């Protein structure tokens, strides 16, 4: 466990992680993809063997010895909004039992589904929100990454604000 177990949030690739561990913004065909899926495959390309898994899991490979996490949220372009809520919050519970069963002390993760998945609504307190649900029994450091000036904003507040 980290000692006083935190969230921060960075405003940076995902790729130039400082974690013990990384979650990628899967697809559930394991193929490269598009965003932070195609830095983690360009950086990680070995974690891609056998990396398919269904919406609303999580599946890890190793990459020598560093753990991708492969995280696969619903597309809301294909999903209900009832549907792809539930999906999205199992994804982030099924990345809380990856992270526990590895024992890394730090982990790396992206919004899932706020971006070529959002269905083009802004879905940063939704996704924020069901990993918090997730992530919180947890006593991993977490670093959430985002690109937005003004997300890593909002996300620095919703993280502040809970102290
Ligand atoms: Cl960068
Ligand atoms: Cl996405
Ligand atoms: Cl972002």
């Amino acid at each position: 466990g980290a000692m006083a177990p935190s969230y921060r949030v960075k405003r940076m690739d995902i790729a130039k992680n400082d974690e013990e561990c990384v979650v990628n913004a899967a697809n559930p065909r394991g193929l490269p993809g598009d965003g932070v899926c195609k830095a983690v495959y360009k950086k990680w390309p070995e974690s891609f063997k056998n990396s398919a898994t269904p919406v609303g899991t999580a599946k890890t490979v190793m990459c020598g010895t560093y753990p991708v996490i492969h995280a696969v949220g619903p597309n809301f372009s294909n999903y209900t909004e009832s549907e792809g809520d539930r999906e999205l919050a199992a994804a982030y519970r099924e990345v809380a039992k990856e992270v526990t069963r590895l024992g890394v002390n730090s982990v790396a993760i992206p919004l899932l589904s706020t971006g070529v998945y959002s269905g083009g609504k802004d879905r940063l307190t939704q996704s924020l929100n069901h990993l918090f649900t997730a992530m919180d029994s947890t006593d991993a450091d977490v670093v959430i990454y985002c690109r937005d000036k003004e997300w890593e904003k909002k996300i620095s507040e919703a993280i502040q604000m809970r102290t």
